[PDB]
């Protein structure tokens, strides 16, 4: 209460109790005033694959979505080595210690004061009535490292566009315009605070295990099958062979490898690659409304060893990389690659097609031939693994409401949700400057320049699956690198900059297929 | 209460329940000081069709009278297509988060 | 009961109550005698894409399946502008005022 | 119940009890099949004052609206001589003894049989959701005389039309189409019967009295007023005269005569009139949507004695007049005129304007002048009488639902009602002929020709006002004519045809103004 007493305390920790783990995190945020308190439509130019119609909004939004917001690199190691699965359960959100500050510029110098009576106004959208921009893997999340202070991103959305003469950017009768002040928000001065709770609906555990067997390798090698097939037509008579005696390709099997499609493969060594000034021409693409879009990422189809793909798998970067690009003779040291090769026991590899198939009918005078299938799709009796969740990856996504969807899991990995966590939106309440004495009906153009800052917290209850495995011998686990390095891993440098040295997937411990 | 805590919250929405509809709206306003805190009479000149005698006042007034203050263009569409009539019943007015500034 | 008194009344209307809508419809139908009271098999000729084997039956069947049987064009307009979804729940079927005539 | 026993009995009578009178009436009706069970739109041709768009309907309707359906000429005499007012209260409606008959034509002869299993279907519209065609003074009501058998009229309505190129008959986007089978009617075989009840909302009594005094004549003649006026300007000085000494035009009065307008007057003697081949050019007219309409009847403005007007007052005809026209050197013997001359004590006469008014400002050198007002409208402090109800006139009308209306009483006379008696609609249920053996999806073209007949009854509870008047001398009352005539009045002739000899208004007894 009041100006003098604080509205909250700092909670950042992790609590491991039985099969539950409970993470708490707090950060300090800074909110500017976007668009001078205005809504503005934004649109592209001309015809092309990138054309858009939308609205930029004088609001800002908290995004905690990404994993390592909630986990320290030790808690992640501790999590992925000991357990076969994780899913979220509950979350708890709070804002406190709001303080609003005003800026004044005399000549060329700034003087920042503190306005005690100014407010900010915040609301969460529980019914998902606004366009949902989370789960799209944007920037502007809580930083990895608790001592960083970050600036909240601006909120905006974009909507249907339409075919004008030379312009596909022309709005359509159904383009929606949402005013966020038509929501019943909550106005907060410096003393009072904001809170709400949320509960996840049941989802399946994410599998933290790598398989112990290939599909084609599921059998007893010591005894042959009782099934018979036609091996040899020669000699004007049919010859049936019995499946067995250590010839694996011939066995009958109940299950078949998962779906996928080929993807162009680019060697990590730079000298062997073909010198293309862009990879857009060679990418896998899908098209919607007459315009083509890169297909990324595909199904978790691993490439060949020593190769990679164009946006086929996720990739990250350090804090050392600023700007839009980096380059090196091999994959740059700032780039953090991910690899799905743990899934090659079930999922299809990207370096060649799915299989062959019968090309033609035969007779005595024509030879049988076969043709190769480059792509595959879902068939009955077929199994696959979903893409892995990383420490730097997104936690969830919103399943779009549609008349149908198949295996609704995000292609970037995550937990697909019908009712995801509500977006949280915040704004600085506009304070006008001194009005004129004579009345004028026009809008107020000029306001008092001000910004706000405070602290937030996120507390998520995670459910996790125990690991019971009777394998004798030891398993691969995540360990720190063994070299003496100038900078300790997952730690600041001399200049004070926090650095993630590499991505960490959750699949180490094995499991029988 | 006090300087530190807010005196209200933002309500703008519409609720359609049966044969009642309930609209809420909020705006942010700015009030100057008119006439240097003075009352002044005002009057025209000469003879003609427009001639007047009156007083200008160091006061200001809230006017919500006009319709679209209370309805969004979707709520209006939703109203006029589905119904044969409308009349008002009750209203509720509030001011809050007053703050005074000197120049 | 009896020849003199009617076995039912005419119900065609629509009732919109909350999130339920209840449609009633009545029609007048005429049933001949098909196939002279006989079952007959029917079949095509030769080889081709259209070839069939079946039976024609001395029976007849009520089909209300199609939508606009149940909705007037105003009730449809009223339905599709105001709502995000529809599904059926229950149905109730009746025949009455049967009368048989000889030629 | 059953085919063998009857569903009702004959009630026609009148019961005078205190201040209530209760009338019962029954008739026998015959219903054909209109439009071969089809709805059809109907429309005019070209541009003009009469242009229309509407729908004819395979339905028929009972209309009891007109007065003498409910009253015999003796009950009317008994009513209008003894009482100062009447208003309706309740009504009760019944159908019974329905029987349906089918028609067969072999060669050129008809053979009518009786179909026991056929039905008719009937409903009343309580909520007034259909177009309301009653109160428009059409034909097809219950006959005056209980032994007549009548045929029910066809139901139809007409709706907005629109400006096509050369055609104003073109439908408009808002033209409404009503299907009467989309109403939940009631299906009736020969045994079962139909009934409903209705209750009138409070309305003012219709005044059965003629006034005992003129407006300008309300005063005490024996004493002069105390009010002074300016009689004479002459002599360079003002001269005030005191109102009184038996000069009536000069008196001040609190009230002024009612509204009206002039109307062209046509002498009953045919030789004095001007030979116009039509009166449309000379009629009083009002115009709506660019097309002109005769203004009939106007406010109850009596004409001069021995004159009449063009549709200024109601007019009727005998049963002897069939066809669209009758002519005689004077007003024909079949035509039944009505006269409002009882109202001349308050209402304005039609033979000249309402009054004079000041034309100009004056000075010493210009004389004062006045101009004459041909029309008048409603002013504060002004009184009038409504048009009288006759024995052959309509009882009520429906006040159209509108944002405003003034003194809502029907200009033809009657009781204006917000919620009038519900229309009653009836149809022969279609019975198809023998269908073909091979299925065909087209509509059934051919049906079994049939018609129905039965009896109806109407029982109305009337409220009426007692007459207490202390005038010494006797009053005018309605009496039968004093001549010996070949045919008794209000009675059949040799050929068996019932004849109303003249109209009868309700205003005989007087009342003080």
């Amino acid at each position: 209460d009041g100006v003098g007493q604080s509205s909250g305390n700092w909670h950042c920790d992790s609590v491991w109790m039985g099969d539950r783990v409970l993470t708490k995190s707090t950060r300090t945020w800074s909110l500017p005033t976007y668009n001078n308190h205005l809504y503005k439509q934004i649109n592209g130019s001309g015809t092309g694959d990138a054309v858009y119609f939308g609205y930029s909004t004088p609001w800002g939004y908290f995004d905690f979505n990404r994993f390592h917001c909630h986990f320290s690199p030790r808690d992640w190691q501790r999590l992925v080595n000991n357990h076969w699965g994780i899913r979220p359960r509950r979350l708890n959100f709070k804002l406190f210690n709001i303080q609003v500050k005003e800026v004044t510029t005399t000549d060329g110098t700034k003087t920042i004061a503190n306005n005690l009576t100014s407010t900010v106004q915040v609301f969460a959208d529980t019914e998902h009535q606004l366009p949902y921009i989370l789960g799209s893997a944007h920037e502007g999340c809580m930083p990895p490292f608790p001592a960083d202070v970050f600036m909240l991103p601006q909120y905006g959305y974009l909507t249907l566009n339409g075919p004008g003469s030379n312009n596909n950017n022309l709005s359509t009768p159904s383009s929606a315009f949402y005013c966020l002040e038509y929501f019943p928000s909550q106005m907060l001065r410096t003393g009072n605070n904001f809170v709400f709770t949320y509960e996840f609906e049941k989802v399946p555990f994410h599998s933290m295990f790598m398989h112990n067997q290939a599909l084609d390798r599921l059998m007893n090698p010591l005894v042959d099958q009782y099934l018979w097939y036609l091996d040899a037509t020669s000699g004007n008579n049919l010859t049936f062979r019995k499946a067995g005696a250590k010839n694996f390709p011939e066995y009958f099997r109940n299950w078949i490898p998962g779906p996928g499609c080929r993807n162009q493969q680019w060697n990590k060594v730079g000298t062997k690659n073909n010198p293309q000034t862009g990879t857009w021409a060679s990418a896998n693409k899908w098209r919607l409304q007459g315009r083509l879009n890169k297909y990324a990422p595909g199904q978790p189809n691993a490439p060949a060893e020593g190769f990679l793909t164009n946006a086929g798998d996720l990739a990250f970067a350090n804090a050392k990389a600023t700007g839009a690009t980096t380059a090196a003779g091999t994959v740059p040291a700032d780039i953090l690659l991910t690899s799905e090769s743990e899934t090659t026991t079930t999922n299809m590899m990207s370096n060649n097609g799915w299989g062959a198939i019968a090309s033609n009918n035969q007779n005595a005078s024509v030879a049988p031939t076969v043709q190769y299938e480059d792509s595959a799709h879902v068939l009955p009796g077929m199994v696959w693994q979903d893409r892995d969740i990383y420490l730097q990856g997104p936690i969830w996504a919103k399943i779009p409401e549609t008349d149908g969807h198949f295996h609704p899991s995000p292609l970037m990995g995550g937990f697909g949700l019908k009712n995801p966590p509500p977006q949280i939106l915040i704004k600085n309440t506009p304070v006008p400057a001194d009005p004129p004495t004579q009345f004028s009906s026009q809008k107020i153009n000029s306001f008092i320049t001000q910004y706000s800052t405070g602290q937030m917290t996120v507390e998520i209850e995670w459910e996790l699956r125990k690991e019971n495995s009777k394998r004798w011998n030891p398993e691969i686990q995540y360990t720190a690198n063994f070299n003496n390095s100038a900078n300790a891993q997952f730690s600041v440098n001399n200049n004070g900059l926090y650095i993630e040295d590499r991505t960490i997937g959750t699949r180490y411990l094995t499991h029988t297929l």
